[PDB]
């Protein structure tokens, strides 16, 4: 155990995080020498983190989740490509000469589980309601990915407007909106927004478009309690494939403990 090399997971609150049984369960089941531990940290002790990390040489890398997902994108040495693009992290890689890079998976967590309910996006249309953090990450990674099209909702007119940017001229070969009478058209419709969580869990869509639904449609939730929605209640009453937050957040663990060097793709 003195021996162990270690990843962290960081942010505020922590207590609630899963990454920790789930590698730790991953670790023991395959003998590995690792482990993952919880940091539940102070904002004001960011920058001191950034340089922690820099010097804690037995450390591999460090899953990044609320609310630092931003704030640690702009402390570390280098971004990917997609990373750079949403100005946000939520996985770094400590290299052996200290440099962290950082990377966000959220979006190929999102298809990965997508591709598992036989959902293949290329030259299809999705609705992605809710333009924040994940919301992006997900728009991002469909667009990469080579959809036909990509409608946005959000009452945020800013936050639309700056994902509308992003995909206009990240993709010029990708039809945007923000206009759209009902759901008939789109292959996915994926809840990004915290509208579905907790006991009194509530809709992000009015009845008259929900109406609208086609059975032949993937429905898709970032939420991660109640595991089904509202959305994904109604989705699977009408014979919609469902994809939950739970499935979204394990097909990542994937991803983040590959760009960590810590687990393979699989
Ligand atoms: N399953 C997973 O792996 C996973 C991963 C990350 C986040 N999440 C969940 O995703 C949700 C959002 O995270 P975030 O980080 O993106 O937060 P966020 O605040 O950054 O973004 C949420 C966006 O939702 C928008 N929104 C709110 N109400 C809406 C509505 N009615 N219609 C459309 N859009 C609306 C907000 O304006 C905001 O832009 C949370 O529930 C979070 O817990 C799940
Ligand atoms: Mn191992
Ligand atoms: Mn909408
Ligand atoms: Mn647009």
């Amino acid at each position: 155990r003195g021996s162990t090399e270690l990843v962290a997971i960081v942010g505020s609150p922590i207590a609630q995080v899963k990454s920790p049984q789930n590698f730790n369960t991953w670790f023991n089941h395959n003998n590995c020498n690792l482990a993952m531990l919880p940091i539940d940290l102070h904002e004001a002790a960011l920058d001191s983190f950034a340089d922690t990390l820099r010097g804690w040489q037995n450390l591999r890398g460090c899953v990044v989740t609320v609310p630092y997902k931003q704030a640690l994108a702009n402390r570390v040495d280098g971004l990917s490509e997609r990373a750079a693009a949403l100005g946000s992290i939520n996985v770094i890689r400590r290299e052996r000469d200290g440099r962290l890079l950082g990377d966000n998976v959220d979006g190929a967590g999102f298809l990965g589980a997508a591709h598992k309910h036989g959902f293949e996006p290329a030259g299809k249309r999705a609705l992605v309601i809710g333009c924040g953090g994940v919301g992006s990450a997900i728009a991002y990674a469909l667009a990469e990915a080579g959809i036909a099209s990509i409608t946005l909702c959000d009452p945020s007119t800013a936050r639309m407007g700056a994902v509308c940017e992003l995909l206009g001229n990240g993709f010029p070969g990708l039809t945007v909106s923000t206009q759209f009478s009902g759901l008939e058209d789109f292959d996915l419709v994926a809840n990004a927004s915290p509208v579905g969580m907790g006991t009194r869990a509530e809709l992000p869509l009015s009845a008259a478009l929900l109406a609208t639904l086609q059975p032949d449609t993937l429905v898709a939730d970032v939420v991660t309690s109640p595991e089904i929605t509202p959305l994904l209640n109604r989705a699977r009453q009408v014979g919609c494939r469902i994809q939950t937050g739970p499935e979204m957040a394990f097909a990542q663990l994937g991803h983040l403990g590959a760009f960590m060097g810590v687990t393979p793709l699989e």
